[PDB]
């Protein structure tokens, strides 16, 4: 065990103790705030402060929540690509904080804490969970385990709690903005952007601020800050190397059903001939048609279109969710979509 911890940001070497991680009072506060395949996440309190913690199983033979762990080299990838996009809140010319901020990474040894148990069993008995119980993994089991920043609740879980279609014109602002300074600075393509993988949280800043190529702009808030997370099939490349989830002969993602959802996995797959590491932009502009088509169809707000000024911003939402499909790239929404001048 010779490596450095959290990407050479920590100075422990080798694998470290659930405890390095999540010491007593930050264990004692960890609630279940979700799940997948890949493990669990539980939000907790880091000098006052909500920190998501996501936990993923690695290296080991035996099936977690009926799938085989990843290996770290198969994990690897999506570490990078979180990294990637956490830092564009730091640079210049291509700059957002739309992406979930990654806080640390470290490869975790051990048992799971009886604590994180104590979470998991009350998230099953409220909620329900499909996953396994986590009390089977032995002292020789390795984690990876992310802190990312707090990003509040997901889209599909706010369907009826946003207050109108201006905040819903200021999320789908942030998202293509996002976007638009990935594909600037990184060739980025999200590749599974649904509504469980749109954050929101309240923020006190009337504006929120973003540079693509250069040229700063704002967006009104609505008193919402959009935070994008999910990089299961993301691609982006750095000088010159692409890193990305081939599905090229996955079968299962293209024959979905009973969601505009499915479709998206399909007319992908029709603009890039099956060719997952190609650049296609097109894709993002699917995934904000999709937002869109949520926004209009399964969203219910709190405040109805009321007045013509508030008719008319519906009405141009109707006119995006119309017109997106004709632009080539979330840049090129953002630069010539009427809806955002
Ligand atoms: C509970 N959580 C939904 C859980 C289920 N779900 C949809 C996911 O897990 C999707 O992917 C991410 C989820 C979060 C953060 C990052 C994710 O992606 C990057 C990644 O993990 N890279 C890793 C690099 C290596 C492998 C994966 N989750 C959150 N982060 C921050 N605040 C939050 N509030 C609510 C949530 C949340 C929703
Ligand atoms: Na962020
Ligand atoms: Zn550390």
């Amino acid at each position: 065990n010779l490596y450095f911890q959290s990407m050479g940001e920590c100075s422990q070497k080798g694998p470290v103790p659930f405890s390095h991680c999540l010491p007593t009072e930050k264990l004692q506060r960890c609630e279940k705030i979700g799940e997948g395949v890949f493990g669990e996440v539980f939000q907790t309190i880091a000098d006052h402060t909500p920190v998501a913690i996501k936990i993923i199983a690695i290296e080991g033979p035996d099936l977690v929540n009926g799938s085989h762990q990843k290996t770290f080299e198969e994990i690897l990838p999506e570490i990078i690509i979180s990294k990637e996009l956490s830092l564009l809140s730091g640079e210049v010319c291509n700059r957002t904080e739309g992406f979930i901020g990654l806080n640390s990474v470290h490869c975790v040894q051990g048992s799971y804490p009886p604590l994180l148990l104590k979470a998991w069993d009350h998230y099953n008995s409220t909620k329900g969970s499909a996953n396994d119980r986590p009390d089977f993994f032995k002292d020789d089991q390795l984690f990876i385990v992310l802190e990312f920043e707090f990003g509040g609740i997901d889209l599909e879980q706010m369907r009826t709690k946003l207050s109108s279609l201006a905040t819903a014109k200021s999320i789908l602002h942030q998202l293509t903005a996002s976007l638009a300074v990935a594909e600037a600075s990184l060739r980025f393509e999200h590749r599974d952007l649904h509504w469980g993988n749109v954050l929101l949280k309240k923020t006190s800043l009337k504006k929120l601020h973003y540079t693509l190529n250069g040229k700063s702009s704002t967006i009104p808030s609505c008193g919402l800050q959009v935070s994008i997370i999910d990089y299961t099939l993301s691609r982006l490349e750095r000088d010159g190397i692409v890193v990305f989830c081939d599905v090229s002969m996955d079968e299962d993602l293209f024959t979905g059903d009973g969601d505009y959802q499915f479709d998206i996995y399909r007319l992908m797959k029709k603009e890039n001939n099956n060719r997952w590491g190609e650049y296609h932009p097109y894709s993002n502009v699917l995934w904000l048609h999709y937002l869109t088509d949520k926004m209009l169809k399964q969203m219910t707000f709190k405040t109805k279109c009321n007045t013509p000024a508030m008719k008319q911003i519906k009405r141009k939402i109707q006119e995006f969710h119309r017109t997106m499909l004709n632009f080539s790239s979330a840049t090129d929404l953002l630069c010539q979509h009427s809806l955002f001048k």
